[PDB]
């Protein structure tokens, strides 16, 4: 074992590994739902860089967890991100609803790994989490419902301009 | 009594105590407005700053009684400030209509504890109210029903897409 | 329930809804407070400006859980803010002990709603408390608590000159 | 009749020039208190700078109502201004309640001229004594008793050390 390592149990460990990987699965998803609205006949911009950005994010966490993984003297150990569930994303309120249970999906991970760490006793992975993720997870699930919320007020299934106006405006 | 009162009316004085409360009162029924807008499922935010501007100013206009009241010599007797009329606020049109009342309630108790001062021959009273509270006032329910009207423009009751654009150009 | 929420519970919803209530109280017990040393037969104006600070933070603790509550997908149910407990304060001894319970009274409260956090197993609002509040409450209680020495040592009941100097150094 | 004069009644500009000489008899007033101060055997010089500031004021006063008689299509009509009431001023407690009796006195004096300018329908006097001097009388009565209670405070007809310090922090 590393020289390092100090009250750093190896189910946190496996399931940190776990969790570095889930972070690449969000970003690769959302590489997909920039690629989807760049296309020429989906063309809104303003939400595909939403979502370029939203890639770029999950991608920095997941390195944070990588850098963490190594400062316990933890191993990394990276495993196939797989390719996303969808590969056309509809519409801005169904990619945005898709975003509502992916993130929901990575903050119940999250929330688990919190209990694994409290479970363990380990108040330097509990900390680490509350830090740097669950409260950035809680602002990102409040703003994609706030979203939601406005695309279907302005009626978004079926209403083009209301999809149209959401680009120039909540973006 | 104050050594420093002079020419104070005792009736005065506890009109501007009922005042003081009053103007709590309408604070505190704009904090829930603000709150409201706040909703992930209500969801527009510059309506909701609009009316967390506005339970500041409120909450503002209550201290300058307070100070107001020992300036004269008065004796400052706070109350209960009872909760907000409602819970939910329906919509922006809705709110803004709950507004316009809420400022009319005041803009009246304000002309009429100006009546009583008048009665009472107290120059300077009507003359803080003139000064720092009637012009604001019309002001404010001047602007409160331009924008019910606007509201109505956009069709409102119905209309989301005119409620989401209300909320992007008229705050 | 809001598509927001996720890992909230109601008992949780339901006590952060009462702490912003009691945030409310607190700051409408310092607003008295400072109504009082404003008082031309009390004059006490730093002491004055002392306890006017202090309502508006309180006052700005409350928004806090009010903003909280919308990011968890909880609704904010707003009471009647009691008036408080006295009208006169006695003097700047008499009013900082009346703080000093105060503060404990809220610290308290906080403290429990940090156990039932913990409780229900919500890392989130633990975090929210341990960093937005925790903190700032003992932080408070022990400068009142270094007021209340100093005034004791000025001989403060009793003692005017004391108080005096109280106003023009330790505020 | 001056070609300016308009809705300016006789006894209103009568009452202002006998407004303009109290205003010139409170300034000779202070004149007196800040000599008094600035005495070797009495030596508070900051007490001594504050009435000296006032009888400014009061000067300035003054020459406002020479300015709006004129204004006004009025004849200034200067009566002797009597020497002040006492030569000395025993100690800061005794002139500072000399001092708010004056107030009072020229308060009363101004409260008086707005009820006859009410009476004759004056608007225009009216809201001159509103703006330049009903507000600003009340600012100086609410100083003073601060000060009256202050000095109180110190002990003052007996203590000297309390009266120094007043001199060094409340002026
Ligand atoms: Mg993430
Ligand atoms: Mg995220
Ligand atoms: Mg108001
Ligand atoms: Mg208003
Ligand atoms: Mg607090
Ligand atoms: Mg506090
Ligand atoms: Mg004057
Ligand atoms: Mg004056």
């Amino acid at each position: 074992v590393s020289q390092v390592r100090q009250n750093y149990h190896s189910d946190c460990e496996a399931a940190v590994n776990r969790m570095l990987n889930l972070e690449l699965y969000a970003s690769y998803t959302y590489s997909s739902m920039y690629a989807f609205f760049d296309r020429d006949d989906v063309a809104l911009h303003n939400v595909a860089e939403f979502f370029k950005e939203h890639s770029h994010e999950e991608r920095e966490h997941a390195e944070k967890f990588m850098k963490y993984q190594n400062k316990r003297g933890g191993r990394v150990v990276l495993q196939d991100i797989k390719k996303p569930e969808r590969d056309e994303w509809g519409n801005t309120l169904e990619a945005m609803q898709a975003a509502l249970q992916l993130e929901k999906t990575v903050n119940q991970a999250l929330l688990d790994l919190h209990k694994l760490a409290t479970d363990k006793v380990d108040p330097h992975l509990c900390d680490f989490l509350e830090s740097e993720y669950l409260e950035e997870q809680v602002k990102d699930i409040k703003r994609i419902g706030d979203f939601i919320t406005n695309l279907k007020r302005l009626g978004l299934p079926e209403n083009g301009m209301g999809e149209y106006l959401f680009d120039k405006h909540s973006v």
